[PDB]
């Protein structure tokens, strides 16, 4: 009924990408000329009003850093259009082929345009809830946008989140700091060798992570103070952007090309 609305002969679904639970989604050509990303509802798997509920928000919420809600088709079939990322989800990208050859340089970047993401979401009055490395996409020149791909997080969960349903702002920025692991790590699961469970009463007991093999010092301070227990302890968003935007010049003016960071 609005603006958004496009014909189905503009949409060329091509290439599948996955079947997710209450639908497919597909690689394809918006008007023969964009490259686009495209969801589906299985009519009938799912209230309608349900999967709208994600183009209303991607309606309100609008930034360089975030995904951009293309059109929508909202009649069976439903179909939500967004702009295509060519290299999808940065988990992936950091574990794959890439992975071998991105540096702090390179990380410490995709780190500062996330922040720079989630710092409008700060701006907006808005939670996530699901920041971390599945839920951010990838394309060109290294770009990265926040998203939500709808997929038990509790290991990139803040406490008071896990524990007492306490969701704020400052529980995303606990995870950011486990993302600026996944980010360090190229893409290895936090906690490693620990059961969920475990990690629960571990953090509770003030346990946080070592910094990983390589990485310098100020950024694993950096992500402490992300662990703080007390959340309004924890930076801004817009701390950490500029903390990152101004990394090697004002941190690590000093930081020499190692053999993984
Ligand atoms: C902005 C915020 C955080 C407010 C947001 C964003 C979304 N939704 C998405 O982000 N949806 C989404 C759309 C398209 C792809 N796939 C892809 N999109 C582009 N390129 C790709 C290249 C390869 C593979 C895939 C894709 C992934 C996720 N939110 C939301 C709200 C309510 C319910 C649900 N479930 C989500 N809230």
């Amino acid at each position: 009924k609005d603006a958004w609305e496009i014909p189905r002969e503009s949409l060329r679904l091509e290439v599948k990408l996955g079947q997710g639970c209450f639908g497919e989604v597909w690689m394809g050509t918006w008007n023969g000329t964009t490259r686009v990303a495209i969801k589906t509802l299985k009519p009938g798997t799912m209230s309608p009003e349900a999967f709208l509920q994600e183009a209303q928000v991607m309606k309100k919420l609008r930034h360089e850093k975030l995904v951009q809600l293309y059109a929508v088709v909202s009649e069976e079939p439903i179909y939500i259009v967004t702009e295509y990322m060519s290299k999808g989800c940065l988990l992936d990208f950091l574990k794959g082929e890439m992975g071998k050859y991105l540096r702090l340089p390179q990380l410490v970047d995709m780190a500062a345009q996330i922040a720079s993401g989630m710092a409008y979401v700060e701006r907006m009055n808005y939670v996530h809830r699901d920041l971390r490395a599945a839920n951010i996409l990838v394309g060109e020149n290294l770009v990265c946008k926040v998203a939500d791909f709808g997929l038990f997080p509790i290991k990139w969960t803040a406490p008071e989140a896990a524990l007492y349903g306490r969701f704020t702002i400052k529980s995303d920025v606990w995870s950011f700091g486990i993302l600026l692991t996944e980010l360090t790590t190229k893409g290895r699961v936090p906690y490693p060798g620990m059961v969920n469970r475990e990690v629960l009463d571990q953090v509770e007991r003030g346990y946080r992570m070592p910094c990983p093999p390589e990485c310098p010092e100020s950024l694993h301070d950096l992500m402490c103070q992300c662990w703080r227990k007390d959340p309004e302890e924890r930076p801004t968003f817009e701390y950490l952007q500029a903390f990152l935007e101004d990394y090697f010049t004002s941190t690590e003016p000093q930081y020499q090309p190692g053999e993984n960071l």
